[PDB]
């Protein structure tokens, strides 16, 4: 799937998601 776009972002958003939780950790 060429959605490496949602993924390219997802990884960024994910890192952010992680950071989001990380922020509390």
């Amino acid at each position: 799937i060429w959605l490496t776009a949602l993924k390219f972002l997802g990884k960024n958003l994910g890192k952010h998601l992680a950071k989001q939780q990380l922020a509390k950790l």
